[PDB]
């Protein structure tokens, strides 16, 4: 059917070793790291699970029916085909969803959550999900469209709509609606330690390029109000420690330190020695960069969040054009074959593109893999 067709399917088995190889690399990860993973990360491996099921049993299929045409070899051929291939599909949504609102009660409520974390409930809610799941992607009894039934699914005004919101549409939107809610708490709750960090800075440009006393010497008391204010936050690496933990005291001295500092560049600025305050303010620049900003960081679970948010949006962006065009040709309008074949082909490779994100954003995933790979 095609000009040249080993190209293309060369391309597929390299598109369905990556996502098997991926896929499970993630699932061994997980189960043997000793006390190195949590239960909260069991339905990474059912995504991984389902994206392995996907890339066996799904996109082979849709090779074949692309290359040789769509010879499907009995109707439950394409009965079972087009089941697992919806249900792949929207078990991924929903476990996305269920993640995301995994992290938000995790984040909200630290202690309660944390009681009802156990593995028996994460195993529960991955069966539910897979069993919702398999019953939102079951049509009522319209299957497909048995001597030449070519695999292409019905395409009825009023059931597009409705597959497409249950599968695609209302997790995207619940798990986004999620995640916008995550990001503004975290935002709020570092704003003021971001703020007395943006004062410092700019107090610290202007002793730069100041050119008197009178403006060191001011730059200087702000710094110190400040600094005594930022002593008082709570970065959000030790978001989680104790005051008498060594690094929530490391951070307290490392302010004591720095308004010391402060209190001597103002001993010098006041004897209109502009450039050894100058020089004294870059010497407690240093200091504070030295002392505070490792705790500027984020910990693992706000890190790890992130990876689950840029997975999130991977996912969407490699669906969203997909049920775009899906739902807008039950409302009448025109798509080519070859783009539409493309928009659903982009879907297919977020299989594969799902586990490399891991190794590009976390470190125990990429240390993991190293160490299966390496010994
Ligand atoms: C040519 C008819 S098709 O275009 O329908 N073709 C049938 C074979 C499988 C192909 C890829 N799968 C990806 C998952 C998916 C999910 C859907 O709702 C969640 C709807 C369709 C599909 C498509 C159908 C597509």
């Amino acid at each position: 059917s095609l000009q040249v067709t080993l190209t293309l399917v060369c391309l597929a088995g390299l598109l369905m070793l990556l996502t098997v190889f991926g896929n499970v690399l993630v699932i061994i990860a997980v189960f043997t790291s000793r006390a190195l993973k949590a239960p909260q990360n069991l339905f990474l491996v059912s995504l991984a699970s389902a994206d392995i099921l996907v890339a066996t049993l799904v996109i082979p299929f849709s090779l074949a029916n692309e290359v040789m045409g769509y010879w499907y070899f009995g109707k439950a051929w394409c009965e079972i085909y087009l089941a697992l291939d919806v249900l792949f599909c929207t078990s991924s949504a929903w476990h996305l969803c269920a993640i995301s609102l995994d992290r938000y009660w995790s984040i909200t409520q630290a202690i309660e959550y944390n009681l009802k974390r156990t593995p028996r409930r994460i195993k529960a809610i991955i069966i539910t999900v897979w069993v919702i799941s398999a019953v939102i992607s079951f049509p009522p009894l319209i299957s497909i469209e048995p001597a030449e039934p070519r695999c292409e699914i019905n395409d009825q005004k009023w059931y597009v709509i409705s597959s497409c919101i249950g599968s695609f549409f209302a997790p995207c939107l619940i798990m986004i609606l999620v995640y916008v809610r995550i990001y503004q708490i975290a935002k709020r709750r570092t704003a003021d330690l971001e703020d007395n960090w943006e004062t410092l800075n700019d107090n610290l440009k202007v002793i730069e390029k100041a050119d008197n006393a009178a403006q060191v010497k001011d730059a200087l008391t702000k710094m110190r109000a400040a600094a005594l204010d930022a002593q008082k936050a709570t970065p959000p690496k030790l978001e989680d420690k104790s005051p008498d933990s060594p690094e929530m005291k490391d951070f307290r001295h490392g302010f004591d330190i720095l308004v010391g500092q402060i209190d001597d560049a103002l001993k010098l600025a006041n004897e209109g020695k502009v450039k050894e305050a100058q020089a004294a303010a870059e010497q407690l620049k240093t200091t504070r960069n030295a002392y505070i900003q490792k705790y500027l960081r984020q910990n693992r679970e706000k890190r790890f969040t992130f990876v689950l948010a840029v997975v999130i949006g991977v996912f969407v962006v490699c669906w969203f054009p997909f049920f775009f065009t899906y739902t807008l040709t039950a409302v009448g309008c025109s798509v080519p074959r070859t783009l539409f074949k493309f928009f659903f082909w982009f879907g297919y490779c977020n299989s594969s593109l799902n586990p490399v994100i891991y190794t590009i954003f976390n470190h125990d995933f990429r240390r993991a893999f190293k160490k299966i790979l390496c010994r």
